[PDB]
């Protein structure tokens, strides 16, 4: 049921294509609206070699995974970890690498999916 605030559209990795890896590649810092960071996401998808990347707000990682707790027992889910503070780089993608070894249902939803769809910035 729920959308992702930040996304237009329901995609499901059927069009978009399955992944073979993904991390946080860096984090980079932004002034507008406000001074903050955001992580640089690395993904390759399957029968790809050159990677992609998309950019994402630790805040909205956060909802990635309250909105995946709606849907699945926290079991199935990795635990999410609660500047100097580029530890939630490392952490983000601890939490990634966990999300992809997660059960197929999970790995493989479309919450996943679209958190991973190309946005309005992510065009270049």
């Amino acid at each position: 049921e729920p959308i992702l605030s930040f996304s237009p559209k329901t995609y499901s990795f059927r069009q978009d294509g399955r992944i073979k890896e993904v991390s946080v590649f860096t984090y980079h810092k932004k002034y507008n609206p406000d001074k903050h960071y955001i992580y640089v996401v690395r993904i390759l998808r399957e029968g790809q070699i050159e990677p992609s990347f998309v950019f994402r707000t630790f805040d909205e990682f956060q909802e990635l995974h309250n909105k995946l707790s709606i849907i699945f027992p926290l079991w199935k889910l990795p635990g999410f970890p609660n500047d100097v503070a580029a530890k939630r780089k490392i952490e983000l993608n601890s939490y990634l690498q966990s999300l992809m070894n997660a059960s197929t249902d999970v790995a493989e939803c479309d919450l996943v999916c679209t958190f991973f769809h190309p946005l309005l910035r992510d065009e270049k």
